[PDB]
């Protein structure tokens, strides 16, 4: 499984994942300027969805965001409603 669906109910005090990327900001890789999940709380409700540090986020409820700017990205994941479905590539195994 490549890319996986996931979907997180939203909670107080938010999802529980931070985010690096998207074109224009600093990139979180040195060969991909998109938007990847930086950062997992433990406890939070991502972490129960099963996020996993390093995904690339794909598409929030709908909204594409290959491509998109760091900015796009906060604001379809802070403004997306009670639940958030997240499609994200998920990397088992990375070449270097």
């Amino acid at each position: 499984m490549e890319e996986l669906t996931l979907t997180i109910l939203r909670q107080t005090g938010g999802l529980g994942i931070s985010i690096a990327g998207g074109k224009g900001s600093t990139p979180y890789k040195g060969d991909d300027e998109g938007i990847f999940i930086s950062r997992v709380s433990e406890e939070g409700p991502a972490a129960r969805a099963g996020v996993r540090v390093g995904d690339k986020l794909l598409e929030v409820n709908g909204v594409a965001l290959q491509g998109a700017e760091h900015h796009e990205a906060v604001e379809a994941l802070r403004g997306a409603g009670t639940a958030v479905q997240m499609r994200v590539w998920r990397e088992r195994e990375t070449s270097v």
